[PDB]
């Protein structure tokens, strides 16, 4: 048992699509569909959980995994000055290598000490299945930041780390969406 800097709570939202929300209503929809999965406290639980995750593409379009630091609410409302760094991974093979890199960088405080100078700017990581006509295995990763200013630093850091983990320029695309 080797404790993480902070424990992270893993939740699941099945087939969370904007069209399913259109009949439901966000908090009314989130609290009604969210399923608790695990409370990750140590490195050993981190790898057990990550290596046991069911494939996002075998679950519906919009199936989402949320990793929340200290079990905080993963709401747009809670991060007014924040942003979402996006990573879209095209194939199932690259999605695993990418997901492993990003989650290890976040829960392992790699981003904290390499980019944020010791500040805990990232409190949420979201993993979504988002297949489109063109790419049916497309998985989206979201690195939620409390401060938008850090996005310019997180994007090249994540790009380099994915490239180093063996992903090519065509295996993933970097993006950003504000709150
Ligand atoms: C997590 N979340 C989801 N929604 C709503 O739920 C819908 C589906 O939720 P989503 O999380 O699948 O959309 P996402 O932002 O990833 O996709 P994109 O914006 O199309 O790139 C969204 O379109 C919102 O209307 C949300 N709406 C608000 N206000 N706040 C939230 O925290 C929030």
């Amino acid at each position: 048992a080797h404790a993480l800097k902070d424990p992270w709570f893993l939740s699941y939202i099945p087939q969370l699509t904007p069209d399913t929300v259109k009949y439901d209503f966000w908090n009314k929809a989130k609290q009604a569909l969210q399923q608790p999965l695990d409370y990750i406290r140590t490195v050993e639980e981190f790898w057990s959980t990550i290596n046991s995750l069911p494939k996002l593409h075998q679950l519906g379009n919009g199936s989402t995994f949320i990793f929340a630091r200290n079990n905080v609410d993963a709401s747009y409302e809670a991060f007014p000055n924040g942003t979402r760094v996006l990573v879209d991974l095209y194939k199932a093979s690259v999605a695993e290598k990418g997901m492993d890199f990003v989650l290890s960088s976040v829960l392992g405080e790699g981003l904290t000490y390499d980019v944020f100078n010791g500040k805990k700017v990232c409190d949420v990581v979201r993993l979504s299945s988002r297949p489109n006509q063109e790419s049916p295995e497309l998985v989206r990763l979201e690195v939620w930041l409390s401060d938008q200013l850090y996005a310019k630093d997180v994007i090249p850091y994540i790009r380099k780390g994915l490239n180093e983990a063996g992903l090519s320029f065509t295996d993933f695309i970097m993006g950003e969406s504000t709150f």
